[PDB]
């Protein structure tokens, strides 16, 4: 599974770690994160994220 | 996947569109929507919805 | 699927019933409950739960 980066602040979503404190369990692919989730550091929406190739 | 209608207000849940602003991604079957979700237009619970055959 | 117990208060999570009022549908294995969920009776985190063997 691929990492994704917040293109506003630089935060990296790592699927192995998830974002458990906001309800995103380890092993969740980015696409499957609920679409109302926001960057945990800066607060912007998922549409500001991009895949890290 | 089937559409579902709110039998109180008439809203249509379309699985191809989801309800992303409330965390329901495109491609989510109605049954798999978390059971605390409510109609985005009128606020009633899932138990007021019915399958559109 | 296994039941899990809150080791603080004694609540039992039964996967057949879920916890629908908090968005956990029937049939959800404990591991797949979002990791920000808390015991519905006492409020402690998932890390205070244990599998009932
Ligand atoms: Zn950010
Ligand atoms: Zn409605
Ligand atoms: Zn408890």
């Amino acid at each position: 599974m691929k990492k994704y980066t917040c293109t506003v602040c630089g935060y990296i979503y790592n699927p192995e770690d998830g974002d458990p404190d906001n309800g995103v369990n380890p092993g969740t692919d980015f696409k499957d994160i609920p679409d109302d989730w926001v960057c945990p550091l800066c607060g912007v929406g998922k549409d500001q994220f991009e895949e890290v190739e």
